[PDB]
């Protein structure tokens, strides 16, 4: 099943941020609140905002930050790329051990979707090769964050800013830099051609086998390069030797050599699933990493 | 449409571990009571077929190790209610949310916080199947993990995890210790009924497709509830109840499509197939999104 990290450590950091008639979510760590900078915009501003110009015209008191019932007083503000940093007079006692990371395409993370500073739901996402994410975000979800948890440490990797015409989503790392060629302006933006995350499809095929589902296997094999030629033809990402190494544990667990599973995937790509299903899906799933599969099986 | 779990923090604040001897599982700490599966009192060998009453008679408060993290919670009373143990502890959980215990119906969905040794590992959304199993992800040590819904501020606990069936699916109790389905907490082979498709949820999914502009399958006809139920059963679909018709009300009102007209549309899909088409980007009809899940995600 698609499993997210427990969201409690992040819930304790969500607040509401309002400027004018614009409300969204912020992330309160220690005495700083992080949020998308387009909170400072009006309707007119959003088409071609000059953010540095808009921000110098703002005072601390134009920012209304609420942690539940309690307003937090803003005593400082700065902008780092597409993120606004609001210094507040009080520290969050619920601040977890945390870091800010920038994730790579193909990696997965959990999203805590929030509205008006209140958590609504949690789900698992992957950073697509074209640097979009297939999220579930509505009006008011900006400032929702994505994260992974290791031991007691929350690694924040994503802050939500926008939806594209196709319905997929785009956002930034916590330094305010977009993933992908996108801009925080109210304009229709296309992404580059997406590709399928091959190492993740293979991991999920291994998961299907670990759960006793093996109709798709075969006795053929393939070289790494010959598989990569077919993959690219079908708009699948190439598989590196590191990807092969990272699948080792799953190969050992099942006794199916990585390149043998590549041969299975090749046959699926060339012939399709013939109305069949794998782990209940009519489509090859590519948003489980090898680590996700291992951690859960 | 994503499988979206509830935020898990209010439940994370209630997870503890319970150990008897070397048997450890998870428990749920609310106020000054810890709830857990009663088979914590079994040796691995007693699980073959345990006599729980006799096993518990030999137990005292001081045989139970309850820990929140590595901090011990002293047990001051114990009792067994059906298949759950209730351990009274000397500290009221400061993180107790507003809560209730509810018994869910097959087809309803809930979030599971999968825990090991009292530590949450992940959260995911589950549906109770019509045969009273869930298709969970649960490893050794996961028993006592709970399933829940959140309404406003209030956590409704509906599931506590006890066992895995030969087919890989999972079975458990409500928080009063009453199993869902015909299962018992004994380490013996037990078969679920053949499963069926959750009709009310497929209908919810068809309403969601309409809301998003995908409506090629809407037909000109209607049906009675009884005629629909008799046909649906021939395709291994669950019959609808009056409660199902009522919980489809909001989506019916939002789209202007009567419930029985949507049933007629589904009947046609069942009798004629998708004729090569797709709905919401899928050749398969999805049955693990409830009417509430649709509303919760679309609006
Ligand atoms: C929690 O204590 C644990 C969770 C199980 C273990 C793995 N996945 C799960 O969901 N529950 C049990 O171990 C449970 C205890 C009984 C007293 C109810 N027994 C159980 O789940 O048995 C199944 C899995 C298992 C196999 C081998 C060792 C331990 C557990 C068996 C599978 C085959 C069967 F169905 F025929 C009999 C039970
Ligand atoms: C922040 O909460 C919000 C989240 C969006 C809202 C819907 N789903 C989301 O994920 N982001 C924005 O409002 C963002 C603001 C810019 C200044 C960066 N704009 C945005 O996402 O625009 C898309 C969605 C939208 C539609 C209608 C009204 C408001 C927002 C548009 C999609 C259609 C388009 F491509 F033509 C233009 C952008």
């Amino acid at each position: 099943r698609k499993m997210a990290f427990p969201s409690g450590k992040v819930e304790g950091c969500m607040v509401q941020v309002t400027c004018g008639t614009t409300t969204l979510n912020g992330l309160w760590l220690d005495d700083v609140v992080y949020c998308p900078r387009h909170v400072i915009c009006t309707s007119e501003d959003m088409l071609n905002p000059n953010y540095e110009d808009l921000l110098i015209r703002k005072s601390n008191h134009n920012f209304l930050v609420q942690a539940g019932n309690v307003q937090l007083r803003v005593i400082g503000h700065s902008m780092q790329n597409c993120v606004l940093k609001l210094k507040v007079d009080t520290a969050n006692p619920k601040t977890p051990k945390y870091k800010f990371v920038r994730i790579q395409p193909g990696q997965t993370f959990s999203v805590l979707a929030c509205y008006n500073g209140s958590p609504s739901g949690v789900y698992q996402c992957a950073m697509r090769p074209n640097f979009t994410i297939k999220g579930s975000f509505l009006n008011g979800s900006c400032g929702s964050v994505g994260f992974n948890i290791d031991y007691d440490c929350v690694s924040f990797c994503y802050m939500h800013h926008m939806e594209l015409p196709t319905g997929v989503h785009a956002g930034t790392d916590l330094e305010g830099n977009f993933y992908g060629p996108f801009v925080d302006r109210q304009t229709a933006q296309a992404a580059g051609t997406d590709t399928t995350i091959t190492v993740n499809v293979l991991a999920w095929l291994y998961a299907a086998v670990i759960n006793g589902d093996r109709w798709f296997l075969n006795r053929f094999t393939t070289t790494l390069n010959d598989f990569n030629l077919v993959a690219m033809k079908y708009n699948y990402e190439p598989l590196t030797q590191d990807h092969v190494d990272i699948l080792g544990p799953l190969s050992a667990q099942t006794g199916i050599a990585v390149l043998d599973m590549c041969a299975s995937l090749k046959e699926l790509l060339q012939n399709g699933m013939n109305g069949r299903t794998i782990l209940g899906s009519a489509l090859l799933e590519d948003e489980f990493t090898p680590f996700d599969v291992v951690r859960q099986c």
